[PDB]
């Protein structure tokens, strides 16, 4: 399963071992904001003190 992390350009990669899923997160930076990170996934993250995470199943699903 191949997905996304950089996205700036959609130019992607395949996941690694232990990474059947896909997540992404974002920051409570700006009233509006500019997300955080992404990649593949496994469990389903521990959103933060100041963030959010979400995690899909399918390709580039995050």
């Amino acid at each position: 399963l191949k997905c996304h992390n950089t996205q700036l350009p959609f130019i992607y990669k395949t996941c690694p071992e232990g990474k059947n899923l896909c997540f992404k997160a974002t920051l409570k930076k700006f009233p509006l904001k500019f997300p955080v990170k992404r990649g593949c996934a496994d469990n389903c993250p521990k959103n933060s003190a100041l963030l959010k995470y979400v995690c899909c199943s399918t390709d580039k699903c995050n």
